[PDB]
């Protein structure tokens, strides 16, 4: 095959994956931290955190919605997530993450 | 009117690290993919796309002239730390972009 530059895709994915090609080649040596604050810090901080930790909070042990709105994080929907996320959430998951989520 | 207005505050290192250690850790099976979706999907998708336009448009893309304050499309304040990203960048920095940069 012999594709000219990929090809301009529709959705977000090109400037997407300029954020992540430095976040990830960074964090090989260090300097992840400063260029994580170049594309990525508002919005990212905040949100960014939650999802990653409502999820890791309640899929550890065993339930926790009960936690009333924290407001500053949510309060409606992605906190209910974590639960549903069994299928919610894709299949290619459970492949690898049996080992990021068992090996903590 | 009380809320969210200057009592910014919230030194995140640990939801954090999730996100990026999580990714780190998958880049290599390579499925950070699905994975992105989880730890970012909403404002970040977006915010992201954002900061990089102007990033990466102050470089190669210095003709900025139908982009100054569009106003819904960016942020007035997005770019006014793209004028100050200037000056108060990191400088070791100098010796990684060469690499970030120019190859990718
Ligand atoms: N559900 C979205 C992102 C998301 C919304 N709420 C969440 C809570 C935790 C983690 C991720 C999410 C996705 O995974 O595509
Ligand atoms: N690094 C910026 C985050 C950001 C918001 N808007 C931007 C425009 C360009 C680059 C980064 C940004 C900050 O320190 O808040």
């Amino acid at each position: 095959q012999s594709p000219y530059s990929a090809a301009m895709a529709e959705q977000r994915h090109q400037e997407w994956l300029r954020f992540v090609d430095l976040l990830k080649n960074a964090y090989q040596n260090d300097l992840h931290l400063p260029l994580l604050n170049l594309m990525l810090t508002p919005d990212e901080r905040e949100a960014l955190g939650t999802r990653v930790r409502i999820v890791e909070e309640l899929l550890r042990g065993e339930m926790s919605q009960r936690e009333l709105k924290n407001e500053l994080g949510a309060g409606i929907a992605t906190i209910t997530r974590g639960s549903n996320s069994l299928k919610a959430a894709p299949v290619e998951l459970r492949q690898w993450l049996e080992e990021v989520l068992l090996k903590s």
